């Protein structure tokens, strides 16, 4: 069943209508997070290889759960009636970003920088397996404070990466594109730069730089904290208002600012302990 193979904890998280509980598993001991996702509340169905109806985000955690990545595995799943349940890799201690972020302000650069590479490799990672996130934010991301290690989390706003015109999106508003806001469209790879300048602009300020559509569409970024020439290049660059403008994932790690990155155990010794 699924109560006999894991021990249900409390509920993790605060605040929303999801419901992802605290677990472990029986059988081994290791600790992981059971995600519920109601039936009535999924929008995009997808079929996995044997051909089974299953949510989309289903689809997507199987297609990025292969090997090791910076990706939180999908370690199984089950269906109910009105609900699919999912069994995820849960790191402890663990802490996501929003938090991280509320609690220390603005992160100093060498963290950032750190961080900020992470999470480029895992959406490669996650383009590299014909995935788009399409929800890259700091309450999206994991750190596993022991190892120094980001993990990206919840697909469940995600898609199969395509080449041709998304027309839909039921993402973080204040993350997506201008493409987006003015014109209900935009290409995957290039919001999803546009979602990690915001990223990157959160890290480094401690906040998000828009608020308001106006602000998306218009475009200005003001900086708020001290931030490095090359860090407000690599964001106004990743921030550019026409998607062709945008760097490639290449152009962003060999921008720079994202040099000398810190190894993950090197980066919780000194910014984590
Ligand atoms: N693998 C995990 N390990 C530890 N905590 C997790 C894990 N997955 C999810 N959580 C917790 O559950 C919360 C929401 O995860 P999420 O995948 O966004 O579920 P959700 O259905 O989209 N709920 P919400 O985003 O609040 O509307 C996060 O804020 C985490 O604190
Ligand atoms: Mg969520």
């Amino acid at each position: 069943p699924l109560e006999s193979q894991y021990q249900v904890g409390p509920l993790l998280g605060s605040g929303g209508f999801g419901s992802v509980y605290s677990g472990i598993r029986v059988s081994d001991n290791l600790p992981v997070a059971i995600k519920h996702v109601e039936k009535d509340r999924i929008s995009d169905w997808g079929e996995l290889p044997n051909g089974t109806r299953v949510p989309m985000e289903v689809v997507l955690l199987k297609k990025v759960s292969s090997g090791f990545s910076g990706v939180i595995r999908l370690l199984d799943w089950f269906e109910r009636p009105d609900s699919f349940v999912l069994i995820l890799e849960r790191p402890e201690p663990v802490q996501d970003l929003f938090d991280f972020i509320t609690e220390r302000g603005a992160l100093q650069e060498e963290l950032a920088r750190s961080f900020f590479w992470q999470v480029l490799e895992a959406v490669r990672h996650c383009h590299n397996c014909g995935v788009l996130h399409r929800d890259i934010k700091d309450e999206n991301i994991l750190i596993d404070l022991n190892r120094g290690e980001l993990k990206l989390i919840d697909f469940g706003s995600g898609a199969l990466l395509k080449d041709t015109v998304y027309t839909d999106f039921d993402g973080t508003r204040v993350y997506s594109p201008p493409e987006w806001i003015r014109y209900h469209r935009y290409h995957g790879r290039s919001a999803a730069v546009w979602s990690l300048g915001i990223l990157l602009y959160d890290m480094v300020c401690g906040d998000i730089p828009f608020e308001h559509d106006e602000e998306i569409i218009r475009g200005q970024v003001f900086f708020r904290q001290r931030v490095s020439s090359e860090c407000q290049h690599l964001i106004r660059w990743c921030l550019a208002l026409r998607p062709s403008d945008r760097p490639t994932f290449e152009e962003i790690q060999n921008h720079p600012w994202m040099q000398d990155v810190l190894l993950p155990q090197e980066t919780a010794e000194i910014h984590l302990h």
